[PDB]
């Protein structure tokens, strides 16, 4: 940075010690993740300067050639990526990218069926104090009590009884594969739309690691940060045949005019999604959490749905008489980020918890492997199970210190 | 640009055709800016990388303590600046800082008065194809048809026929001050909340030369772009009694994590509006734009309320037998940036329009005076008194890069 500093002491000092503490900390809370550079100089881009309401070569504003040309290789690079017939890459975020969906389909006060938000199920899925779960009738789907993985005959049972127009399938904390074709099966017979929100596992989608919704859902919504590895933002895709509707859905129902210098940012990071090399990553995303899951399990902790098919894995602390919220604070204390998160039939307050959540995708981006992962493991059980000894606490803040350098 | 160059040669050279174009043309929409270079690094900055749902001191993740301290500044500044007992600095846009002042105050179906949209009212005050006029019941009220001035009498009439929960003052395409103390005294007539949706004036708001709407709101909502010279994004100000519930309709209820960077960025065109200097500009902004009305009046054009008391002007030009998509296409030839506008009582439909809409706050932070505003007037008078003449059209282009340079 040159102007910054100069301009603004106290915003640059604030920056430069986030910049440092994302150096420092072992980061893993799931839907995190550290962007390229050539993302980053997107965003700061002069692009912030146009606005563009409306859609490449249908804009009513002019002077947008340029922004245009940008926008649409955003849209090309995205369905080329997901095998989407359309995109649209101006929601501001996964929120919005939802809002829009539900504007598209629904009235007020329609049914929808979506995931337990306690099993897994996102905020935007029909919480109560969310607009979604105020605006529509949300009901539920569960997991299995003991395999904690989607029960899909609850699914049916719920969309069959409720009749919901829209039902929606993906989550913020489910360590399994979603079967999109269950969900689309189970959609055709009750005559609903089937949204996929596959927000956290659209990186792994693009690198061939979990089953595409695309070809099973009328509407797939995602953020384009998280696995994906972009700036923070939404997208939705669909069939052609919902194309108009979705887009005048972005514009002019929900936004007015997009952020260009992020949907440049979007493009970025689509064109690095497309390359070999982010199909490596997701790999090793995948390897390291499957191998982080193995390395806490031999430290004794139970895994909700016994491991991962994933990024993400939520550890059971109810066998170590610990809540989400005590484990997030040590692992704090010591420079690991993790956050406290209900565990399917959760006998706590989703402000307390009996879990954690974790993920790999942001200490794989830095190049963290096997090794560091069982190391990861190893000081998690060393600080979990000494949670009252502040020399445990100290050996895991300097073995903390020797993974990040 | 470093990375970007070498890592997505088709989205840098986008960009690159963007700045130039930036340079090149005249910049007369109203709703446009030029950001300094510390406003767009720290949208460029690792800011991206934080999730940060909540507020601060009251997130949901940890890890926040530094982009905790941006965001306050941000809330600082801006209270600062507008003499409001709360901000809320994470609306993702203007269309969710109303969204979110709307989902606080109404349930689904209220009515609300807001400015005719044909007469300035902005796309989310009331739009029947927009979130707002699909989700709540809104009438309008209108300017006088001479004057073009609001007529306090309809919005007061209006009012108390539709006992609307929420009356909306502010506009996209009103040139004269607008008086918030006569809103506020019709809003207490009829029990209805006052909010003010300044995003074309917070600028001038900030500088003292257009009257303060937040001693007489309920509910401030603006962009940080516009006036203000900010990055593009929302806030919302409002007094302290409704501090918790502004904030929660942000989150949980309308969005999800803020974008942290952009926060950052609003810091830092708060910080730049704090100073003298800005004040000095926004007044050059106002100088400019009645120097304008004034030389365009010369040339023999027409303006809507007949002149400005801000940073923009409408031209009506029926007197010339010309619709506002003509004259914003044969402009666009020469290089001017325009938009058609629809002018009050508008003979034509919203796409074809019989005015244009003009403001100076792009051309006054690239450094054009009055001068330059004579000369912008009579390229303006040349093109559109000689549509028909490929000369004239050559010799405006010639004076127009005479002017950028
Ligand atoms: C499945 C899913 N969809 C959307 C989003 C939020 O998008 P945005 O923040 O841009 O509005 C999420 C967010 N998830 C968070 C996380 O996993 O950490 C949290 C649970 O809200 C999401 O999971
Ligand atoms: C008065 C007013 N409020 C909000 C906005 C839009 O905010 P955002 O684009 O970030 O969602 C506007 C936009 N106005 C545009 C302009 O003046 O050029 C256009 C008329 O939509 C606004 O005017």
């Amino acid at each position: 940075m040159k102007y910054l500093p100069q301009q603004d002491p106290q915003v640059f000092a604030a920056i430069e010690q986030e910049r440092k503490r994302q150096h420092a900390k072992i980061e893993l809370i799931a839907s995190e993740n550290f962007v390229s550079r050539a993302v980053m100089e997107a965003q700061g881009s002069v692009l912030t300067n146009k606005f563009a309401e409306g859609y490449p070569g249908r804009r009513y504003y002019g002077g947008c050639e340029y922004v245009d040309i940008v926008e649409e290789l955003a849209r090309e690079r995205a369905k080329q990526l997901f095998g989407a017939e359309h995109a649209n890459v101006q929601p501001h975020s996964g929120a919005q990218a939802n809002m829009a969906v539900y504007f598209t389909v629904l009235e007020h006060g329609d049914t929808v069926l979506g995931m337990n938000l306690s099993h897994g199920g996102h905020l935007t899925h029909g919480s109560p104090v969310n607009f979604s779960g105020v605006q529509y009738n949300f009901v539920a789907y569960g997991v299995d009590p003991e395999t904690h993985v989607i029960d899909y005959d609850d699914v049916r049972e719920k969309a069959r009884l409720h009749r919901p127009k829209l039902i929606v399938a993906a989550a913020s904390a489910y360590p399994r594969i979603i079967d999109f074709a269950k969900f689309r099966e189970i959609a055709d017979e009750v005559g609903a739309y089937l949204m996929v929100d596959m927000a956290h596992i659209a990186g792994l989608v693009a690198a061939g690691l979990h089953p595409n919704p695309v070809p099973y859902a009328h509407f797939v919504t995602t953020t384009t940060h998280k696995t994906l590895r972009g700036p923070r933002g939404g997208m939705i895709l669909c069939q052609e045949q919902f194309a108009k509707q979705i887009d005048k859905a972005i514009f002019p129902g929900i936004q007015g005019g997009p952020l260009m210098h992020v949907i440049a940012a979007k493009a970025v990071a689509f064109g690095e999604a497309l390359q070999d090399d982010f199909k490596a990553y997701a790999k090793r995303v995948v390897d390291n959490a499957k191998r982080l899951a193995s390395a806490l399990q031999n430290e004794g902790f139970t895994l909700v749905s016994g491991g991962t098919d994933n990024h993400l894995l939520l550890v059971d602390l109810r066998p170590q008489q610990l809540t989400g919220k005590t484990a997030e604070k040590v692992l704090d204390e010591v420079g690991i980020t993790v956050n406290k998160n209900t565990i399917p039939y959760d006998p706590e307050s989703p402000f307390v918890t009996s879990g954690i959540r974790i993920g790999t995708a942001a200490v794989t981006t830095r190049g963290f492997g096997l090794e560091e992962m069982d190391e990861i493991a190893a000081i998690i059980g060393l600080v979990l199970k000494n949670v009252g000894s502040e020399q445990a606490l100290e050996e895991a803040r300097q073995r903390v210190a020797a993974l990040t350098d």
